[PDB]
C-alpha cells in the first residue's frame, strides 16, 4: 500500500517523505532540486534525497523532469548513480505536484581526492578504468552523458566510483576561468558540428591528466584561450577534420590560426607509465571520428590488471523517441506519473 508521509520543512520548502527515511539533513545543490542526506531505515542505507522545483512549471521543465526520471530509472550498473527509490506524496494524477528521488549517499567526489596533488598510478587505472566501465554501459544505451567532471564523479572510502548527471548549462556558468568548461570536446564548446558519444572520452582525458599531474589540463581563462591551450598540445586540425566542421564560421575562424604540430606527450607527462602516456594520446585526438571509444579503452595494456571482457556489462535497449517528441505540460506530466506508479525498488 501508500507508506505513510510526515512533513518537515527544510531549505525554504515543506518536504513530505514516508516514515523510512529518518534524521534529513541538507546537503547541498542538485541537478534541477536540492539534496537531503537521510537515513533508510528499510535498508539501511544512507541516502541522497532530492526534490524537484517546479518539475511542471513549463514544457522545457515538464520535459526535463520526464528525462531525468527515464535516465535514472533505466541505469543499472555498478559505476553508474541508480535509483533506489521516487515517490510522491500525491494520491493521484490531479493532485500530484511533487517527485522526490532517491539515490545512494556517496561520501565525496574526485576534487576533494585530487586536492592539488599527484595519485599514485595504480589509484589512476582503478579510478579511470571504473569510469570507462560506467561509460561503456551508458554508451551501449545510446546515452551521452555531455558534462563529464570530477564533480560528476563520487567515490567511497573504498575508492568505488559512481557517474552522476548523465543525460541532462548556461552561458553565464560556462564563461571565464571556470572548471564547468575545462573538461568539454573542443568541439561541443565552439558548436563546430553534431556531436557523438566520444565528448565524453575526450572529458575522461581531462581527467585522467588532473589525476597523473594534480593539475587542470586546459585551465583556459575563456573560450578562446582554452582552445589555443588545447591546440598547442594536440595540434591544429587537418584539412580532414575542417571539412567535417560544419559550421562556416567556425571552420573559418580555425583557419586564421598559425598551424601548430602535436606536441611529444613523454615530454608534457614527465615520469608518468608510458602506458598512460599511450592512452592518453589515443583519448585527446581532435577528430572525434579518431578518439578510442570506452569497450576499446577497457581492452588497453593500461588497465590489464582490472579488465575482465566478461564483467563489462552493456545496458538494455533505451528508447528515447520522446526527445523528439512535442506535447503539452499535461501530458508530460501523465507520463511522468506513469513512471513514478510503476516503479520497482532494486535487489
Ligand atoms: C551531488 N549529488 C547529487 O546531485 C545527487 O543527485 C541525485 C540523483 C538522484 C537522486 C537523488 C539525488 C546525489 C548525490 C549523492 N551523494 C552525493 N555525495 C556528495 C557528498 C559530498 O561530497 C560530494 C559527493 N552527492 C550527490
Amino acid at each position: 500500500e501508500r507508506p505513510t508521509f510526515y512533513r518537515q520543512e527544510l531549505n525554504k520548502t515543506i518536504w513530505e517523505v514516508p516514515e523510512r527515511y529518518q534524521n534529513l539533513s541538507p546537503v547541498g545543490s542538485g541537478a534541477y532540486g536540492s539534496v537531503c542526506a537521510a537515513f533508510d531505515t528499510k535498508t539501511g542505507l544512507r541516502v541522497a534525497v532530492k526534490k524537484l522545483s517546479r518539475p511542471f512549471q513549463s514544457i522545457i521543465h515538464a520535459k526535463r523532469t520526464y528525462r531525468e526520471l527515464r535516465l535514472l530509472k533505466h541505469m543499472k550498473h555498478e559505476n553508474v548513480i541508480g535509483l533506489l527509490d521516487v515517490f510522491t506524496p500525491a494520491r493521484s494524477l490531479e493532485e500530484f505536484n511533487d517527485v522526490y528521488l532517491v539515490t545512494h549517499l556517496m561520501g565525496a567526489d574526485l576534487n576533494n581526492i585530487v586536492k592539488c596533488q599527484k595519485l599514485t598510478d595504480d589509484h589512476v587505472q582503478f579510478l579511470i578504468y571504473q569510469i570507462l566501465r560506467g561509460l561503456k554501459y551508458i554508451h551501449s544505451a545510446d546515452i551521452i552523458h555531455r558534462d563529464l567532471k570530477p564533480s560528476n564523479l563520487a567515490v567511497n572510502e573504498d575508492c568505488e566510483l559512481k557517474i552522476l548527471d548523465f543525460g541532462l548549462h548556461t552561458d553565464d556558468e560556462m564563461t571565464g576561468y571556470v572548471a564547468t568548461r575545462w573538461y568539454r570536446a573542443p568541439e561541443i564548446m565552439l558548436n563546430w558540428m553534431h556531436y557523438n558519444q566520444t565528448v565524453d572520452i575526450w572529458s575522461v582525458g581531462c581527467i585522467m591528466a588532473e589525476l597523473l599531474t594534480g593539475r587542470t589540463l586546459f585551465p583556459g581563462t575563456d573560450h578562446i584561450d582554452q582552445l589555443k591551450l588545447i591546440l598547442r598540445l594536440v595540434g591544429t586540425p587537418g584539412a580532414e577534420l575542417l571539412k567535417k566542421i560544419s559550421s562556416e564560421s567556425a571552420r573559418n575562424y580555425i583557419q586564421s590560426l598559425t598551424q601548430m604540430p602535436k606536441m611529444n606527450f613523454a615530454n608534457v607527462f614527465i615520469g608518468a607509465n608510458p602506458l598512460a602516456v599511450d592512452l592518453l594520446e589515443k583519448m585527446l585526438v581532435l577528430d572525434s571520428d579518431k578518439r578510442i571509444t570506452a569497450a576499446q579503452a577497457l581492452a588497453h595494456a593500461y588497465f590489464a590488471q582490472y579488465h575482465d571482457p566478461d564483467d563489462e556489462p552493456v545496458a538494455d535497449p533505451y528508447d528515447q523517441s520522446f526527445e523528439s517528441r512535442d506535447l503539452l505540460i499535461d501530458e508530460w506530466k501523465s507520463l511522468t506519473y506513469d513512471e513514478v506508479i510503476s516503479f520497482v525498488p532494486p535487489p
